[PDB]
C-alpha cells in the first residue's frame, strides 16, 4: 500500500525539502546560551511564512501547539517550545523543521551544542548523525527496509548507545506521515522492498543509557526513562532507479545529494 510519487511530485519535493533544510541552516546563529526556545520558535515561524512564503506542518498538527519541535538533553522527540525555557552552556538541541508547499511536505532536523560541548554530548551526536548517513548509503530499489533498520541498530549498539523503540520515521508527501513506518532497529515487522519513487524520512534518535522512553504529562513530550541524553537527525529522501536521492541536504551535510549504486 505504498504509492509512489511522479516526477512531477518528486520536483515539489525538492522544493519543499529545500525550504526546510534552509530554516535549519538559518537558525543556527540564534542558537546559543540564553536564547528560549519559544524565541527560536518564532524566528522559524516568520521564516517560512513571511520570507519563504510557505506553511509549518507542524503548527496545529493534531493539536500540536507551536511550529517546530525543539528537543533539548534528555528530552528524545516532541519537545515544545517554551518561552521560560532558556539554553545552556553544554545542551544539546534538536530542532525539527516540516515545511509544506504547493501541497508537498519536507522533513528534517539537526543537532545544535549550545556553548562548549560535554565530551558525552560531544560523542552521541556524531554518532547519531554517522548512523543516519550509513542508513543513507544503503537506501536503493530492491532491498528491504528492514535491512536499513538492522544496520542502524549493530553500528549505534557497538558505540554502547542505544536505539529508540517506539518512535520512527516515515512515509512523506501529500501527507505529513505517510506509509511505510521506518524503523531504526531489526524487527519482524518491517517488510517493505524498496522501489524507485517511494519517498520517506530517515531520522534515528539514540540515546546515551538504557532505549527506554517515558511520556510527559503534556501528552507530547518524549524523555529517555533513565534520564540520560537523546539525540536525532533526520533527512527526506527518494529512492532513484540506482540509490538515493536526499532532498534536504544543507551547506553543513558532509555527503552528496546523489547516492549511485
Ligand atoms: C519522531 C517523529 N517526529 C516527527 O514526525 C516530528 C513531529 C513534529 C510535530 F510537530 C508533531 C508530530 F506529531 C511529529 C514521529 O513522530 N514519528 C512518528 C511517525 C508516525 C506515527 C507515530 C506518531 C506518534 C505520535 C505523534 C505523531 C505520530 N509515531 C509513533 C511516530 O513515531
Ligand atoms: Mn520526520
Amino acid at each position: 500500500a505504498i504509492s509512489i510519487k511522479t516526477p512531477e511530485d518528486i520536483e515539489k519535493m525538492r522544493v519543499a525539502g529545500r525550504l526546510a533544510a534552509e530554516v535549519l541552516e538559518m537558525i543556527e546563529p540564534y542558537v546559543k546560551p540564553g536564547v528560549s526556545t519559544g524565541e527560536l520558535d518564532r524566528i522559524c515561524n516568520d521564516y517560512i511564512v513571511n520570507e519563504q512564503h510557505a506553511v509549518s506542518a507542524c503548527l496545529g498538527y493534531h493539536g500540536y501547539p507551536k511550529s517546530v519541535c525543539i528537543s533539548i538533553n534528555e528530552v528524545v522527540c516532541h519537545g515544545i517550545p517554551d518561552d521560560a525555557k532558556l539554553l545552556k552552556d553544554g545542551d544539546i538541541v534538536n530542532i525539527d523543521v516540516t515545511v509544506i508547499k504547493d501541497g508537498f511536505h519536507g522533513d528534517t532536523s539537526k543537532m545544535f551544542i549550545v556553548g562548549k560541548p560535554t565530551i558525552m554530548g560531544e560523542r552521541l551526536c556524531r554518532i547519531t548523525q554517522e548512523s543516519l548517513y550509513l542508513a543513507l548509503r544503503m537506501v536503493k530499489p530492491g532491498i528491504n527496509l528492514r535491512e536499513i533498520g538492522a544496520a542502524i541498530q549493530k553500528f549505534v549498539e557497538a558505540e554502547g548507545f542505544s536505539v529508540v523503540r517506539e518512535y520512527c520515521g516515515h512515509g512523506i508527501g501529500r501527507g505529513f506521515h505517510e506509509e511505510p513506518q521506518v524503523l531504526h532497529y531489526d524487527s519482524r515487522e518491517t517488510n517493505v522492498v524498496l522501489k524507485p519513487g517511494m519517498t520517506f524520512t530517515i531520522e534515528p534518535m539514540v540515546n546515551a543509557g538504557k532505549k527506554e522512553i517515558r511520556t510527559m504529562k503534556d501528552g507530547w513530550t518524549v524523555k529517555t526513562k533513565d534520564r540520560s541524553l537523546s539525540a536525532q537527525y533526520e533527512h527526506t529522501i527518494v529512492v532513484t532507479d540506482n540509490g538515493c536521492e536526499i532532498l534536504t541536504l544543507r551547506k553543513d551535510d558532509t555527503i552528496p545529494a546523489i547516492i549511485s549504486h
